[PDB]
RNA sequence: GGGGAGUUUGACUGGGGCGGUACACCUGUCAAACGGUAACGCAGGUGUCCUAAGGCGAGCUCAGGGAGGACAGAAACCUC
C-alpha cells in the first residue's frame, strides 16, 4: 500500500500556566524536572491585561517538548489517567489533539507536600516522514495537499494504535 | 537714592493695537507630470531622546485571523 505514509508523532509539548510568579512558578517548573527529565522553559507576559494581577514582563509560564520513545511514553502515561476517552472537539482540522489532564498525581509520581498541586495541557502534534521541509534553511517548501494530516485521519490512527474512544463533544 | 541727568520702548500685519509667529528649521498639498514658485493659504511638527535606539556577525519573523488544549472567561500560556 502506501509506502511512506506511516503517521509518527512529532513531538509532545507539557505546558503548565499559573497565575502569578514566584514558588508557585518554580515548583511548576520542578515539577517537569522529574516529569521530563530535562529543564523546562519560562514563557512571559506577551501582554498586560491587570485584570487578574500579571504586568509586562512577568515569568508566567513553564513549558517544553519532548521528542521520540520518551514522547510517546509520556503520552501513554497520560492516556493512562486519561482512560483513552477522547472528544470529537479535541482534535484540529490540522490533525494536532490535546486533552489536558487533572493534578499530576495521577500520573504516577511520588506525592511531595513542597511542590503543591499542578496540572499540564499535554498537546501532541502528528507528523509523516517530510515534514522537516518547513524547517530546514537549506530550501524551504510547503508539505502539499495528499501530505498534510486531515481531521479524520487523526482520530483514525488514534483509534487503531492506542484503541481509544471518540464521543460526541 | 526717578530728588536729578542720559537713553530705549523690536518686526510682520487686508489702517494701528489686541490676537498669532506665517521672524530659525522640517513633512504632504497648494504647485499647473524637470527644478523653482506667494498670502495672517490647509493639515501638522522641532529647540529633545539614545553607551544604545551606534557598528559588526548570527539566528528568527511581524500585525491580524482560523481550528484545539485543566482551572481560562473577548483578552493569561502552549501547538498547527
Ligand atoms: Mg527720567
Ligand atoms: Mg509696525
Ligand atoms: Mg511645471
Ligand atoms: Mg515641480
Ligand atoms: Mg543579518
Ligand atoms: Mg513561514
Amino acid at each position: 500500500e502506501n509506502p511512506m505514509r506511516e503517521l509518527r508523532i512529532r513531538k509532545l509539548c507539557l505546558n503548565i500556566c499559573v497565575g502569578e510568579s514566584g514558588d508557585r512558578l518554580t515548583r511548576a517548573a520542578k515539577v517537569l524536572e522529574q516529569l521530563t527529565g530535562q529543564t523546562p522553559v519560562f514563557s512571559k507576559a506577551r501582554y498586560t491585561v491587570r485584570s487578574f494581577g500579571i504586568r509586562r514582563n512577568e515569568k508566567i509560564a513553564v513549558h517544553c517538548t519532548v521528542r521520540g520513545a520518551k514522547a510517546e511514553e509520556i503520552l501513554e502515561k497520560g492516556l493512562k489517567v486519561r482512560e483513552y476517552e477522547l472528544r470529537k472537539n479535541n482534535f484540529s482540522d490540522t490533525g494536532n489533539f490535546g486533552f489536558g489532564i487533572q493534578e499530576h498525581i495521577d500520573l504516577g509520581i511520588k506525592y511531595d507536600p513542597s511542590i503543591g498541586i499542578y496540572g499540564l495541557d499535554f498537546y501532541v502534534v502528528l507528523g509523516r516522514p517530510g515534514f522537516s521541509i518547513a524547517d530546514k534553511k537549506r530550501r524551504t517548501g510547503c508539505i502539499g495537499a495528499k501530505h498534510r494530516i486531515s481531521k479524520e485521519e487523526a482520530m483514525r490512527w488514534f483509534q487503531q494504535k492506542y484503541d481509544g474512544i471518540i464521543l460526541p463533544g
